[PDB]
This record gives C-alpha cells, sequence and structure tokens, in this order.
C-alpha cells in the first residue's frame, strides 16, 4: 500500500523504515510469487496499452546502495514485457563529454517518449548522493540541485510524464552478504570491484544523502517510494504492486 | 541447421525456398513450442553471458513482407530477455533530418555497444528495398547501395559485430490472410492505408528482396531465409539459430583481480 | 548602459522601448561601425580566452519578429570568431521525434558546454511564442511553461552557463520594409516563407507574446536585454557591446603551467 | 591547384614533397595574404549559397603532426565565414562509451548535413594513425582499416557529401620551433602538453603511419591534398585556394521563391 510513498512535507526520516519490513503482504514467499505472477500479467497488458494509446510517458527511477537489488528488480518485474516499449538508460561514470555540461544533460536526454516506459538505472539523483558524499563539487554547489531537481522533474511531469522513483532499502548486514556472496560466486565474481568496499565504509554518509535526497524531491508529481529490498520476492511484489496501480490510474485505452 | 543460410555465391533464387517448408523440425506445433521453451531459457543465459563477457556486439536484423511475423518474432523469441542487455531499434519513414544525412547516418547511430545485443526492427535494407521498389531515388544511386551495406557491415564484423539477418518468408495469400486479421480485432491501430499500395507491389517487393539478399549475404554478415508461414517455426527456427550462433562465441565470465568486513 | 535590460520585477512593458531609438551611441552609422571593429576585435580574443580557459559555458540567444535581424547579427557580430569555439543551434518546425518528448529535449541537447559559446538562433522561448500565439497546445499547458524556463535556466546558470537573451525590436513598418525587400532581391528570396504573412497578421499578438515571455524570464542570473533592431548598424553595434563586457566580466585567465630535442 | 592531389595510384611517397614548397604561388608572403584575402571573401559568398540552396555536403578533413598548424588553419581560412554554416567537430582521445562500438560510429555521427560544411579536426585517420604508432590495437586490427575507411568515404560521397583531406606537411625541425614556441608564450603554453614530447620521439614512425593511410586512402572521390605548411601564409593560400575552387565546381544555386505579391 502507500506506506511506502514520502509525502512531500520534508518531515521524511530513513530509519522509520525497516529494510526487513513485510507488513503489506500477508503470506511469504510462495504466496507472493503467485501474486507477483498476477501483477506481472497485468503489467505486461498495461505495458501494451501504453505502448497502443501513445500519449503517456513513463519514467521508472531506481537508486539503492550497492547490491541493493536493482539489477534483479529490473530483470523480475519487466519479464515478458514488449522490448518495442520499455527500455533501460543506465548511468555510469560520467565522461568528459558529459562533465562539460550541466549534470542533468546526460539525463534528459534519456526521457521517455510518448507511449515508452524507461527504466533509470541510476540516474541524475547521482548528483546529489555519491557527488555529495565524495565531495566530487563542493557542497555549495550541489546542495541547490534538490531546487533543479524538483523543477527538472516538474517540468517533465507538467508535460506528460508519469514519474515513479524507487529506492531499493537494504540494511548494512544485507549488503554485507550480498557483496561475500558476489566474491564466494565465479558466476558473480564479475560484479565485484574493489571501490564497492570504498563506498561501503560511507555506508552512513550514503545513508544520510539519501534521506536528505528523499525528503527534498519527494513530490506529488514526483514521488518517492521506499521499498524494504531485503527480501528480492518482497521487493519485486511491491515494485510491481505499487507499478501496475500507478499505470491503471492513467485510464489507458486503445485507439479506435 | 544452415540450408536456411544464403551463402556467398550470387546464385540465391527465392523461389528455391518454401514459406510452407517446416523440415528441420522433426514434430508438429506441440513439440516446437516444447523445444522453444528449452530455447528461449538458452537464449537468456547466452544473454546473460554476453553482457557479463562485455566483448562482443551481437546485431540482429528483421526483415519481412508486412504482417511477416517481424513483431510477433521480437515478442516472442526474446521474450524474457533481460531488458538490459536487449535493445530493440526500429526503422519507419525517414525524416527531414536523417534524410539530411546519407541513409546509413541513421542506421549506424543505433549499432549495438559491446555487451549488447541490438535487434534492428527493419534496418539499412529498406534503402534497397521499398526505395527501390518506389523509385524513391533512381536506379544509378541505390544499385551501388549493396557494396556500401556489404562494407559497411564488412567493418562492424572485424570490430566485433556478431551480424545475423533473418529474412521472415510468407507467401501472398498468408499476408492477404494475416492482413485481414488486422482489420477484426485490439489490432486495428496497427493497419495502415499504404499497406495496400504496398499489396498491389508484392512481386516488386519480392524482386528487391532476392536482389538485397543476393547481393549482400556475405560470410561475416549471412541472410537466412526463414520459412515463416507458421509462427511457431519461425520462432522455434529462429531461435535455434540464433542460439547456436550465441554458442559458436564460446563466451566465458570475466574473472576478478579476502572476506567482507 | 544597462537602460536596456529588463530588471526582474515583472513590470517590464514593451512600449517603453523604441525600435529607433539610438541614445546609447552618440554618433551614427560611420562612427558606429568603426566602434564595432574595435568591439569585434576584443570579442574575437575573449572568445579564445574562453576556449583556452575551458571552463565558462556562453549562450546567447536570440528572438525576434520575422526579418527582425537575427541572422544578420549572428553573422555581423560574431565575424572573425573562431569556428573552433562558437556554434549556432538554430530551432525550427518541431519534428514528430522532438514533440513526442517534452519541449525542452530538443533544446537541452544543444547547450554549450565547457570553453564553447553557443546562439540560439530561435529557442525554448517559441515554446510561449508560436505556440502560444497559435494555441498549439492548451493555455493551461503552455502558462506553465514561464516557470519551467525560468528553472531550466537557474540551473544552466548554477553549474556554469553565462547566459544572455536578446530580444531583437523592430517596429511593425520596419518589418514591412524588410519583407519587401526579400521579395525584391533574388539573393534573398530563399528567405521568404509564407507563413511570413500569417505571422505578420498576427503581429499585436506575438508583440503581447515577447512582453510576457519576457516580464516572466528575465531575471538576475539570465537577463533579457531589448535591442532598438531599426538600425542595423545600432543594433550590431549594442549586441557586441553588450556581449564583450558581459564576457569581460568574466575576468577568464590562460590556464596554469625543459627544451625540444 | 593540381601537383598536390595525391593520385589514387598507392604509389604515394612523402619524402616527394617538400614542407618549405611554394612552387604554386608567383611571389612572397605580402601577395600571398592580399590574394588570401580575395580567396576568403569568395568563401564567405559561396559558403551563403551552399546553406542557401541546401543540397550539397561538405567535409573537410584536416590532420597534421602535432603543432602542424591544424588550428591554425581552421582560425585564418575560415575567418569571417557565417557561423551558421560552418561547424567544427573535434576528435580526442575517445571515451569508454565510444570504445563500446567501432571507431566509425562517433565520426560518422558527425558528418555534414545538407547545406552545411564541416571541418573534422582530426578525424577517423587517428584510428590508423595514434592508434598504429601506439599499438593501441593489434595490427592485425588497425590494418583492415584502410579498406573501411576508402569503402566509408566512397559511400559519403555517392550519396551526396564532397571530401575534402589536408595533411599540413611540417618538418620536423619545424615542429620544434613551434613547440617550443608554444612554450615561449604565455598565451599558448595552455596548448602544450607533455604527451606531445613523447609524439614528437615517435615521429618517424608517424610519418610512416601518415604515408600508409594517405596512400592507401586517397582515391578519386576523396582526394588527400598534401600542404606544404611550414608557411602559414602559403598552408592559408593554398587550402584557400583548393576549398574555392572545388565550391566553384559546384555550381550551387539560390532556390527559386515560395508562390509578384504585395504586403500589408
Ligand atoms: N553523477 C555521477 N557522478 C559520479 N559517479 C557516478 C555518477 N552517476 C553514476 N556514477 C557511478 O557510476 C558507477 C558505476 O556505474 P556502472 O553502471 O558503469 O557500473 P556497474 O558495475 O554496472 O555498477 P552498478 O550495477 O552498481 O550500476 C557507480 O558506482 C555510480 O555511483
Ligand atoms: N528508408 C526508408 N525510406 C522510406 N520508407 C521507409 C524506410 N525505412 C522504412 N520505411 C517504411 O516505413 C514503414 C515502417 O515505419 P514504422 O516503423 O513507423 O511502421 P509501423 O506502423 O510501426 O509498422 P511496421 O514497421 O511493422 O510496418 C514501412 O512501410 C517501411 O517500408
Ligand atoms: N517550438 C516551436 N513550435 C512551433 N514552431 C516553431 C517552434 N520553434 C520554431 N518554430 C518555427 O520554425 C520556423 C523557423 O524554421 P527554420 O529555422 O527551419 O526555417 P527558416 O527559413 O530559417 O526560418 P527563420 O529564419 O525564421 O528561423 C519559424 O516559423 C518558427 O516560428
Ligand atoms: N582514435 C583516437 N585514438 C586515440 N587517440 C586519439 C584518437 N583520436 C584523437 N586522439 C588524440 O586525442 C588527443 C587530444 O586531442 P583533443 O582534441 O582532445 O585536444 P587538444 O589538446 O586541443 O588537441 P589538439 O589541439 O592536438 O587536436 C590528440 O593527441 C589525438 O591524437
Amino acid at each position: 500500500m502507500k506506506k511506502y510513498r514520502v509525502q512531500p512535507d520534508g518531515r521524511f526520516e530513513l530509519k522509520r523504515f525497516d529494510p526487513d519490513d513485510t507488513s503489506a503482504f500477508e503470506g511469504g514467499k510462495q504466496a507472493a510469487l503467485e501474486a507477483l505472477a498476477v501483477l506481472n500479467r497485468r503489467l505486461e497488458k498495461l505495458q501494451e496499452l501504453l505502448y497502443a494509446e501513445g500519449q503517456h510517458k513513463v519514467l521508472v527511477v531506481l537508486q539503492a546502495m550497492d547490491a541493493g537489488g536493482k539489477d534483479g528488480t529490473i530483470r523480475v518485474v519487466f519479464d515478458g514485457v514488449n522490448p518495442s516499449g520499455v527500455r533501460v538508460a543506465s548511468f555510469g561514470v560520467p565522461t568528459e563529454q558529459e562533465l562539460a555540461r550541466d549534470y542533468l544533460w546526460r539525463v534528459h536526454q534519456q526521457v521517455p517518449r510518448k507511449g515508452e516506459l524507461v527504466i533509470f538505472d541510476r540516474s541524475h539523483y547521482e548528483d546529489v548522493l555519491v557527488v555529495r558524499v565524495k565531495n566530487l563539487v563542493p557542497q555549495q554547489v550541489w546542495q541547490k540541485r534538490y531546487r533543479h531537481i524538483r523543477e527538472f522533474e516538474r517540468m517533465l511531469a507538467d508535460e506528460g510524464t508519469t514519474i515513479l522513483k524507487f529506492f531499493l532499502h537494504i540494511s548494512k548486514d544485507e549488503q554485507r552478504q550480498r557483496l561475500q556472496e558476489r566474491l564466494d560466486n565465479p558466476e558473480k565474481r564479475w560484479k565485484f570491484r574493489m571501490g564497492d568496499l570504498e563506498d561501503r565504509r560511507l555506508w552512513d554518509r550514503y545513508q544520510e544523502a539519501y534521506e536528505a535526497a528523499i525528503r527534498e524531491t519527494s513530490t506529488e508529481y514526483a514521488p518517492w517510494y521506499v521499498i524494504p529490498a531485503n527480501k528480492n520476492w518482497y521487493r519485486n511484489w511491491l515494485v510491481s504492486h505499487i507499478l501496475v496501480e500507478t499505470l491503471e490510474g492513467l485510464a489507458m485505452q486503445y485507439p479506435q
């Protein structure tokens, strides 16, 4: 339900959300997997509607601590959706070309067009996250970006983009296990890079940056949802539920 | 299977391929779906390898007569593939922006990067198909493009791109039936009036497809003629050809350079 | 002389600016040409500094009624500037690709990078100008865009873009002569577009739209300048003066730092 | 005018071109400057036709040894050209995003459109130059690229692009002065890199790559011109002459009006 939408009152505190919380689903993994299968099928039908109607633009932003489940959320929640109408835009270390323009330039280029659903795998929020945590620009610079982001998203929404932002929220010990497993798994070693450790040493700074970002930019037109993500089955189910409910609210119809 | 690969001998004749041929699968519809499901899961694992290895580029080109099943092929063959590694680039009627540059400009911009598999829903070949059939440029112009394409694809492959080109081959009457289907129903939005103009030109299109295939099917960028009158056979055959191709790359997960605290 | 900078008090009135005003220059065309040549030489040197320092981004927006002199301003004001560091981005009728995204998508793509000076030949302001005058989207939509533009420009400025916006202001009788000239000159007829006459019939609505846009979006970090433009020599001189002074105000420095055998 | 167009016979030899050659212009520095001014103004006027006609695409390639004068040529040759029709595309060290595609991806994106003149400040040729000299890919890789480039440029020309490729040819001792003068000038030190020295130490391997590239890719649809570039006034004059005449050969026309009538 909507106990996970962050209200636009600037009173948000990340400690009020428990990464192991599963209270929204009355059951465990096995029943959730079945309910996910039902939601996934509705998602597929709604996506085909979105694409066919060709009017709405849908933007899903995914942010998380490292190993917080971004890849799994993309892979599982959107399984079976027509590839012609869903696109993943990943944002990594900015290139020199990208740093030569404002930080929103490379992000604005990737926004979804009419009839399209786009997933931001990481996003412009990295410019008030990692950029803040590692002081890649002075605080006086990034402090102003919360306003930039609110106004950029307001413009997107005003012009027809439905915006969903999900913070996949895992605990510190959960990250330790996933990072270790990533080491203890030959098919996952490629995902692990030593830089992952340095980011972990800053666990508390990142959590502070995430709370500030979420408090500052969760709006009626661009809400943040905090997703307890220690349980993959719960994470996938809750994201699917919110996404499906949002898409249903658009009242999309096939053209005559 | 390889009897469906157009050899680079310039002696391709499209009549030597039956739109209803299914001789490559020993069974019927139901047995094929079982093998297709097996191939699909094979496809998924190979995509995750491709993405993880981050070395090869894979370009799948889809061409067919209208209603020849390209949209269905994309939706069925790549069901369940991780969206982060599979991308569809569709090419429609060129804009003024795209016509102000060479015809390959808009196509080159969309090629797959390392670790990525890209589906061309239509391709640069439209510039030696519809462009030729409707004489949108003089033959003196487009007849040169067979070489451009051979060389453009040669450069892509030399630099690491695996190229598969599939012609989904249906019969004319089969087309009529499917077109009539499009009018009857949730799909009416897909139907176009220009489609009829193209239908009367069925023969000029078949000739262009044979010419393009004869001219541009190469060792580094082969054409496969896919009997596509049967969707279950079409999907199975394309899946089989692709999976073999990905298997031939012998891809391996990379390697690393210890206890997390 | 910042008598032409529109202050950010939302009080701007277009009627208080006379297109024939030349009061800022004590002289006429011949003396202005000499002052322009002096300013142009400084501009060329400041541009080389901008490029060499590689930190600031400079955006010059040009808007005007049709035949209001934007092409002439570009040609004359930027005569002799190194092509490696200045670039014109012109905005015409949005394509379907561009209309499928928010109106700022196609504009953001063209903003200047570090060390570069970009001229917007027309700009995002068309989306509260022609779009407003001809109701290309409902008033409920475009009325919201003044805020979008204020915040878009604020973000650009916060992140290092110096923004100058020039409204080249000609009178209605002046536009009649210049349009009539474009018809009577074989070297300019191609510039004449039949839509221009429709736009002329709406002269008053465009003036209203320009007044609203300028009142709504002239801010400290992104000022509008109203340029009396009936006199080309005065227009070119005044734009050069404002541009040069702005660039001088940035106080740009060449970057910091053995024999060759 | 005729003697600087590398013939498409694959026997091109660089040592048969003198960086100090000025034999194409009858005069000295001052007489060339006057002719350069005359060519410059025709260039301005021809560009306005190109832009207005909106049919032809014009691509000017500039390659040179470091400090060989590519920046100066752009600054001088195109001084006074309307920015609305002339665009410079610079190519530096590829980003990871650009390396994830074939080396021609980032270059093809920048080709000129109809009515436009584009200057490639460095180009796709760097992928058989610095890439070859420093073995950024195995010779097995970059050896195939001469073919790629001939065919890429053939496609461009067939589809309406006029291609001019200029190698600005300076001597090893001449480069030494410009690099030195680059240090001895507070307004130019920013241009000097230490990598400039490591590339200078490889002068001969670079010269060999240029001869190979020029011999392999000079064709009748995409000619290379070797420009004696030790003297700036001659370099600027010669490049201007070749460019202007080529533009004259296009026989560009102002369009016909839309459709005598009166304005109210
Ligand atoms: N604006 C930014 N400034 C600096 N670093 C950034 C920015 N945006 C993204 N990054 C960083 O880019 C890094 C790598 O992203 P990339 O997708 O290229 O690699 P990856 O191995 O797939 O990582 P992941 O799956 O965690 O995104 C991340 O650590 C992220 O913090
Ligand atoms: N280079 C080209 N020049 C002219 N027409 C082209 C070109 N490329 C594709 N086309 C034509 O444009 C149409 C494809 O446009 P688009 O992708 O918008 O179609 P659609 O309505 O989605 O359906 P479909 O693509 O399946 O036919 C086809 O009729 C094709 O022949
Ligand atoms: N956002 C927009 N919405 C609608 N029309 C627009 C928009 N932006 C620009 N235009 C229109 O585009 C036209 C300019 O087109 P373009 O620049 O391609 O041609 P042009 O002949 O050079 O015209 P001009 O010299 O007046 O700019 C103008 O009529 C202008 O009103
Ligand atoms: N394909 C390529 N592979 C490797 N290096 C390349 C490639 N293309 C260009 N470069 C190199 O990029 C370097 C930097 O050029 P850049 O345009 O970024 O800036 P610059 O300092 O102004 O250089 P310059 O004035 O010498 O052109 C040059 O040394 C050039 O050789």
